C-alpha cells in the first residue's frame, strides 16, 4: 500500500505509465482492438495469451513482472442502460480486488465504458464514481489516465472536490 493512498489524473498514452501495473479496457476475446486495447497490446503484448474473459470481470495476465489487468466493461450500445451500469460498476469491483492481491502500491487505470464501449454517450461521470465506488477502499496509489484536455479537467476537479 501507498503511505498516504491519492487519487491523480493524467493525460497521456497509459501504454507511458508510471505504475507498478496496468489496467487493459479489454474486450472480453482478448484481442488487440482498439484505443486504450490496441496501445497495450502494442507495449504487452505477451499479457493477451488466455486474456479473454466475461463483461463485468477482470484476468490478470504477465508481461514479465509486470501486472496486465484486463478489464472487461459493457458496450452500451449492446447493454440496456440499466444492465450497462451494473456490469460496469462489476468491472470495477474486480479491478479493486485484483489490484489488493497483487499487493502493489500503484495502478494506472482508464475510465472504462467511456470510449467505443459508450454507446454514443459521455459517461466520465458515471465510470469515475464507479472506480471511486471500487477503489476507495484499496491503499494503492490509483493514476487515471485520459486523452482529452477537458476530461483531464473535469476528472482532476471530480478528485480535488472529494479531498
Ligand atoms: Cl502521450
Ligand atoms: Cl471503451
Ligand atoms: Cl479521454
Amino acid at each position: 500500500g501507498a503511505m498516504a493512498p491519492s487519487y491523480r489524473v493524467k493525460r497521456m498514452d497509459i501504454a507511458k505509465n508510471d505504475e507498478e501495473c496496468v489496467v487493459n479496457a479489454a474486450n472480453p476475446r482478448g484481442l488487440p482492438g482498439d484505443g486504450v486495447c490496441k496501445a497495450v497490446y502494442k507495449k504487452w503484448p505477451e499479457s493477451f495469451k488466455n486474456s479473454a474473459t466475461p463483461v463485468g470481470t477482470a484476468k490478470t495476465v504477465m508481461c514479465g513482472t509486470y501486472p496486465v489487468i484486463h478489464a472487461v466493461g459493457p458496450n452500451f450500445s449492446n447493454y440496456t442502460e440499466s444492465e450497462g451500469d451494473r456490469e460496469l460498476a462489476a468491472a470495477y469491483r474486480e479491478v479493486a480486488k485484483e489490484v489488493t492481491r497483487l499487493g502493489v502500491n500503484s495502478v494506472a487505470i482508464p475510465l472504462l465504458s467511456t470510449g467505443v464501449y459508450s454507446g454514443g454517450k459521455d459517461r466520465l461521470t458515471q465510470s469515475l464514481n464507479h472506480l471511486f465506488t471500487a477503489m476507495d477502499s484499496t491503499d494503492a496509489d490509483v493514476v487515471i489516465y485520459c486523452r482529452d484536455k477537458e476530461w483531464e479537467k473535469k476528472i482532476s476537479e471530480a478528485i480535488q472536490m472529494r479531498t
